[PDB]
């Protein structure tokens, strides 16, 4: 197995307030299961391959998903910004699969990525543990 | 919009005790959003016509998924038990649309659904309101 | 150290439905924190002789508490019902210690503890891990 | 009744991850209740005159409280810091009243409140509405 476990910073009250809306979890590798424990998010996979996808929204109405996984042994990460109400998590998640548009993403493997928003909202994924098969990474909000 | 609120109910410890594991919410009617408050559970959808599913799992190791959403102005649910660690939500969702196999449950647009899983555990969805915009049901484990 | 980890089971929707208002933990023994993990509650605590309450509110306005701890190495449980607003969880765990007038239900330690409020509410707290220092306990309202 | 509506702002991962490990409601102006709805904390109270607390650990072991309550009709606030494990919020909230240690800092009256631990976390609170019955606050750790 790997988990990949996910601790929720937000800097900026200025750019409103995040909350999950919906949590995913790819099928490859026997799946895997979100749960929370001490305010954290973990995401335990039946192996590597496979990736699950929280969404939030703000109390400002911003849509943004957070994708983190595991290819080939590697930790991965990816944040969308940007969303229509439609661009559910359930439509993000398989886009990294099945030659969809996000696949070039996960495979870079990558142990960090930055974006802000169109609307000017900074999000960071950093991995603090980056190796092995128990992944802790920051979400961090600004 | 139309917004379906759920109460869980856990009957019989003897069958352990479940958990959210994942939430998705289908692309049609302008998506939705899954929020809690005071210990309830609100699934918020742009229109009629989509829907979303919880997925729990029992500190028993059972895989289970509730489906609640709303056809043709009228609310529906459904349960699926037995399921395998790789049939996450994201892949039940779907399978209610695009004519996959369980469309038809969907267009029954049952206001109450009972089902038993094979290792013995009831489970049933029963809507308290249900008719109007803001629809309220009971998840009920035993 | 102690803990006791609390699964709530809420049987019955004709009673209205639950959540937590309010957590304390008593002083003693180097005094002790709530968490919460996978839809449960745990009250770790730094020896014997202390305890916590958690409050309890329902969407039909009843108010009640549960309290839970070790007394001379014994766990023991309490539930009061019937309670006004005034009479908080921070009212009421001091009523267990010196020599206010719970301090004897406290040294009674029971493993099980049933009780059915003025409004017809059932409770039960029953230990399923009943000695040792990781205690186990179901409370289920009906 | 008065309600204060919390939103908590984690900035700095280097001070660690606070999660809640306790909150209590002082018994004046009828009591008040704590409730959770969108990753937000709202204490609800039956008039001016009363309080609760939050006590909050991080995952490197820090203990520090914050209180916000109401007093002759305007908000106020506290964080207590470098607690040690016995001095739990059900030892704290009773502080602000019957002539207690921290009763002059309740009326202070405060609408924004800063202080940096012995540890080095630094920690605001800041109300974004100040006035009226619908109270509204930022929780900032940094
Ligand atoms: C070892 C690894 O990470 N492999 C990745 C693939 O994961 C496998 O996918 C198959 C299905 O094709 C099956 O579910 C296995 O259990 C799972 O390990 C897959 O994610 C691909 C996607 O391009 O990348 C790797 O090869
Ligand atoms: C009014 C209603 O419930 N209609 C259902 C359909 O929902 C519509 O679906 C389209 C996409 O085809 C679009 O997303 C609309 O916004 C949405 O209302 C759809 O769920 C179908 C599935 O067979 O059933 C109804 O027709
Ligand atoms: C061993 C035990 O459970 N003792 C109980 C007492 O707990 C002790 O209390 C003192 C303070 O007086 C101190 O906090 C110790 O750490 C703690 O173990 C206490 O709860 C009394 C209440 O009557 O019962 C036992 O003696
Ligand atoms: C109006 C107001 O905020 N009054 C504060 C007091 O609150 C009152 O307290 C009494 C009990 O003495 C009773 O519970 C009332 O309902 C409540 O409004 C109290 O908090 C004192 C503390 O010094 O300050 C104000 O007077």
């Amino acid at each position: 197995t790997y988990s990949i476990t996910l601790r929720v910073f937000q800097r900026n009250p200025g750019r409103g307030f995040f909350s999950i809306v919906e949590k995913t979890v790819f099928h490859y590798a026997n799946g895997g299961t979100w749960s929370e424990a001490k305010g954290t998010h973990t995401l335990t996979m039946g192996g590597s391959g496979t990736s699950g996808v929280l969404r939030f929204m703000s109390d400002k109405g911003e849509l943004i998903t957070v994708a983190v996984g595991v290819h080939n042994y590697k930790r991965w990460c990816d944040v969308v910004t940007g969303l229509k109400p439609e661009e559910t998590a359930l439509v993000i998640n398989p886009q990294y699969y099945n030659n969809g548009p996000r696949a070039y993403t996960r495979e870079k493997q990558l142990a960090e990525y930055n974006v802000t928003s169109v609307v000017g909202t900074r999000f960071e994924v950093k991995y603090t543990v980056v190796e092995g098969n128990n992944l802790e990474a920051n979400v961090i909000f600004s």
